[PDB]
């Protein structure tokens, strides 16, 4: 579970990709003119999924304040609220 | 929370009787990963951050910026440097005005 500021990038411009044990956020601009001049920008941020989550249970969403969140549940294998393997 | 292509940093411009100057916080880039292109009437500032480690996993960045050269500034003598703390700067010495021409013949 993790959060990243993306206010600099459009929601449409922003994309997230998950592959096995890794995550990849990617963004890009087109020389957008701000008060100081033209500002082209792009980046790639990555993360590793902890064993408490899997690449099929993950969720991704964006708040209006400009913060992207990558989320997943906590896999309780022992104690109360025990988990059960949903089979497809 | 993690951050990306932040530039809380911001660029600033100043004008004085001696020279023009513009600053850019590059706290996320090294001198070999940055390059400038003061075109005839422009001052481009680019950076290509490699896929290196950060406080959270690894991160990559790349960016282009463009500033326009003001009047009485010769692109031939514009200079640039990189202050510590992660901030670059472009200094463009300025000149004074000339005569009123006195050579503007007109037609009918």
């Amino acid at each position: 579970s993790v959060n990243l500021d993306v206010k600099h990038f459009s929601p449409e411009e922003l994309k997230v990709k998950v592959l096995g044990d890794v995550i990849e956020v990617h963004g890009k601009h087109e020389e957008r003119q701000d008060e100081h001049g033209f500002i082209s920008r792009e980046f790639h941020r990555k993360y590793r999924i902890p064993a408490d989550v899997d690449p099929l249970t993950i969720t991704s969403s964006l708040s209006s304040d400009g913060v992207l969140t990558v989320n997943g549940p906590r896999k309780q294998v022992s104690g109360p609220e025990r988990t059960i393997p949903i089979t497809r």
